[PDB]
């Protein structure tokens, strides 16, 4: 009766065959590299072949065969570099003839002006038939749905480009055209607010049919500028360090080849995996002992005591399966023991969990320094000075200078850019800049954009859990042994309020809706707080704009699990993001 993951690869899978049987005959297919991994989330290599796919290209290799006349490119029309890249292969393929003279272009999800221009302006606008490929939400898994645009935070929070807030919310409302409107549209943050506003002036233009949905009990938004200190923070859970240290893009990532057994190799890590889906969420520290578990379980299995002979050869590649993912995870998990042994990991920790615990900053300021001397990696200072100025509104103009000089000598000078962008993002300010300022009653005011109150907010959202046991965790808190994120804090302020009001004020009626008990508190967080009512069990759509990371991912699932009875919870994001891919666009981007 509700919304299912499995009916949004199958739309894709559809909507990208189809397009594929318009172009008759066998073709080759030109990809930009990004989405091609994505598309592999919703269509296997093989099943193109089987609609007459003989080659596939990276655009960007810049090295489209000759051997078929059908050429097709995908690729996404948002963005000004892709215009170009396929105007110069048409004109590079027409000119090395007779080869390839039959041009296909499949736009995803929507053609824009600047691209028709571009084809046009280079000539080669009447030459390919040029189509639409509605694809917004790639399902990574059942309770995920991602955008995949891997540079909608540089180009939302660095470049001011408004494209990744459109393209989300028209993806939201694809939801609502097969399920009915959302009947509450709630969040937090400038961005978010967006998403609602333009959720709702779509629907003032289709009133030109549309109900609330009975099966979805709301959408909650969550802009990732009201809160960049998780990303910033090293993700403690098993995936999210993969992502910090080896680095996760669809579903996947590359390790060395010795830790695949028999250049790197690589690896799926979804949910298909058995002990992937108990390892995955995770606080590392007990994974260990997960694995130990598995493999007895394993050896009791194996050692539980004709023709069964060949019902033993039947079950070979499941044995293979199952091993060879315990022979991994057992792999990586010693190789990740070894990184977080070091002592600049070990130090590194301990700035972070000071800064995130509360102490003043300052007495941060030998270890930072200490830091830099022995040469840790450039992403992580940056992320901690970082954390510094967003946890503390600013820091402290004469450490900045200093700081600042740590950087370029130790680094190198060519990072004064890296820095004003990590000022243009407001994530390295002085607190002399009224930009540094955060949120507080007493203050006066100034401040179009003031920032998220850390300091208030530790006390009255908890951040901090001493107590929390990661073998068994009783709170989301356990991501970060003993952090909880604010994001999910936010959450809890509205699917949650009993426990939250049972863990801060006590005596948590309280399963009403809204932000009901927490508008003052959260009134301390950056941004607009709304709440905006349109007019089995139910899902939620948790949706990020601007990025979740897996810590994020895992502490909603813990609640999904707690919330079981009651919702089903569906995860949206732009993009899955981490502390370093923020340090990379502020680095990157000339």
């Amino acid at each position: 009766a509700g919304f299912d993951a499995e009916q949004v690869r199958d739309k894709a899978r559809k909507d990208l065959l189809h397009l594929l049987e318009g172009v008759r005959g066998k073709k080759n297919l030109v990809i930009e590299k990004d989405l091609a991994g994505p598309l592999g989330v919703i269509v296997k290599a093989s099943t193109l072949r089987d609609y007459g796919v003989d080659n596939f290209f990276f655009l960007e290799n810049k090295n489209t065969g000759t051997s078929q006349r059908n050429i097709v490119f995908i690729a996404r029309g948002e963005s000004v570099r892709n215009a170009h890249a396929i105007a110069a292969q048409i004109k590079r393929i027409q000119r090395e003839s007779q080869t390839s003279h039959d041009f296909h272009i499949f736009w995803v999800p929507r053609r824009t002006l600047f691209s028709d221009k571009v084809l046009e302006e280079a000539g080669v606008l009447g030459d390919a038939n040029i189509s639409e490929l509605p694809l917004y939400f790639f399902p990574l898994e059942r309770d995920v749905l991602s955008l995949e645009l891997n540079d909608s935070f540089r180009d939302l929070y660095l470049a001011k480009d408004p494209t990744p807030v459109f393209l989300l919310s028209r993806a939201l409302m694809g939801i609502q055209k097969k399920h009915g409107l959302f009947p509450r549209i709630i969040g937090k943050g400038e961005n978010a607010k967006r998403v609602a506003d333009l959720l709702s002036r779509m629907r003032q233009e289709l009133l030109a049919g549309l109900s609330p949905s009975t099966t979805i009990e709301s959408v909650i938004i969550i802009d990732r500028e009201v809160d960049f200190v998780t990303p910033l923070l090293t993700q403690l859970t098993y995936e999210g360090l993969i992502d910090e240290y080896f680095g996760i893009q669809n579903n996947q990532t590359d390790v060395d080849a010795v830790i695949v057994g028999a250049r790197k190799r690589k690896i799926q890590l979804d949910g298909s995996d058995s002990l992937y889906s108990q390892l995955r969420d995770a606080n590392f520290a007990i994974v260990g002992s997960l694995l130990n578990t598995v493999a007895r379980r394993l050896k009791s299995d194996y050692e539980s005591r004709t023709a069964e002979l060949k019902e033993f050869v039947k079950k070979l590649p499941g044995y293979q399966a199952e091993q060879q993912s315990l022979k991994i995870h057992s792999n990586i998990a010693e190789e990740i023991i070894n990184y977080t042994r070091t002592e600049i990991f070990n130090k590194l920790l301990e700035v972070q969990q000071n800064l995130a615990a509360g102490a003043d900053p300052s007495s941060q300021f030998d270890s930072i320094e200490e830091l830099v001397a022995r040469d840790t990696p450039l992403p992580q200072v940056l992320r901690l000075l970082c954390l510094y100025s967003c946890i503390s509104g600013g820091i402290k103009t004469k450490e900045l200078d200093h700081f600042r000089r740590l950087v370029l000598q130790g680094y190198g000078h060519q990072h004064l850019l890296t820095l004003h962008n990590l000022e243009r993002l407001q994530m390295f300010l002085s607190k002399s800049s009224p930009l540094a300022s955060m949120i507080t009653m007493s203050g006066s005011s100034g401040g179009p954009d003031q920032k998220t109150n850390y300091t208030y907010l530790r006390k009255q959202l908890r951040l901090i859990v001493d107590e929390v046991n990661e073998q068994d965790p009783n709170d989301i808190a356990y991501v970060y042994s003993g952090y909880a994120p604010l994001s999910i804090r936010l959450v809890q302020c509205v699917l949650q309020k009993q426990y939250l009001l049972s863990i801060t004020k006590g005596s948590g009626g309280g399963g009403a809706q809204g932000w009901k008990g927490f508008e003052e508190i959260v009134k301390h967080a950056r941004g607009p707080t709304f709440d905006e009512i349109q007019k089995d069990k139910k899902t939620v759509f948790v949706v990020f704009v601007g990025g979740i990371t897996f810590t994020e991912i895992a502490a909603l699932r813990f609640i999904a699990k707690q919330e079981e009875a009651r919702r089903n919870i569906v995860i949206c994001t732009t993009s899955i993001i981490n502390g370093n891919r923020m340090m990379n666009a502020a680095i990157e981007t000339a």
